[PDB]
């Protein structure tokens, strides 16, 4: 039911509802020879709706943006870019285009700009230190430390107990790191103890790429990561 990367050709996006005002979008898209699933977030805010992380590129945060209005009908006002990287800011032009209003961290902005990707035009202040936790509309904003990226946010949802790890969280049948490009691989397990403890009721958790779950999430990264580095 949830849907896989074999079913969404690139260029299309799939909606899939969480619970009452919160969606994730699946999209799927080319990274050195293979086509990959991206996961992002919807949240009802409101009479508006808060993107989290676009549908990594131009084109298929388009299509987003086509099928949120076709199945939702508010509009995307605000979104969140999760850290630097082309799956999560590639499609703000886009978004930008459509009168959405794009955040993010201080350091993701710095960090997209030198990597020349797409820029997020608003900063989100209060997360530059491990443990930094703002809140931001209908969500939580959580910087746990480097990981994935040095970066990298999770988003909570209160209302609904979701949480969304982006890419610092794998999904349950992944057994191997991806692009650890920009990863701090001694410092990922202790910042996924940091939002072990921050996030302890989450009943669903959901992963960059790939299918939700739950907590057990977290301690199955822990474990890739460490075997990546032992
Ligand atoms: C989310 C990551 O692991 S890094 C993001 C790169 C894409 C990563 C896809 C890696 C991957 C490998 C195996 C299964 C799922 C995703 P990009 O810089 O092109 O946005
Ligand atoms: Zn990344
Ligand atoms: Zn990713």
């Amino acid at each position: 039911e949830y849907p896989t990367v074999s079913e969404i050709p690139v260029g299309e996006v799939r909606l899939y509802q969480i619970a009452d005002g919160v969606w994730s979008h699946i999209a799927t898209q080319s990274f050195d020879g293979a086509v990959y699933p991206s996961n992002g977030l919807i949240v009802r805010d409101g009479d508006e709706l808060l993107l989290i992380d676009t549908a990594w590129g131009a084109k298929n945060t388009a299509a987003l943006l086509a099928e949120i209005e076709k199945q939702i009908g508010l509009p995307v006002t605000r979104a969140v870019s999760t850290h630097f990287h082309d799956d999560r800011v590639g499609g703000v032009d886009v978004l930008r285009a459509a009168g959405v209003a794009t955040y993010a961290s201080p350091s993701t902005r710095r960090l997209a700009e030198v990597e020349g990707n797409e820029i997020p035009t608003h900063s989100l202040e209060g997360l530059s230190s491990s443990g930094d936790a703002v809140r931001f509309g209908p969500v939580e904003l959580f910087y746990p430390g480097a990981a994935h990226s040095t970066d990298n946010l999770v988003v909570y949802v209160p209302s609904a107990s979701v949480l969304y790890g982006g890419c610092a969280i794998y999904e349950l049948s992944r057994t191997s790191a991806g692009n650890v490009a920009d990863a701090d691989l001694a410092e990922w397990p202790t910042s996924i103890e940091r939002i072990q403890q921050h996030y302890p009721e989450a009943q669903f958790v959901i992963p960059g790429h790939g299918l939700p779950g739950g907590l057990d999430l977290l301690k199955h990264t822990t474990n890739v990561v460490k075997a990546h580095t032992n």
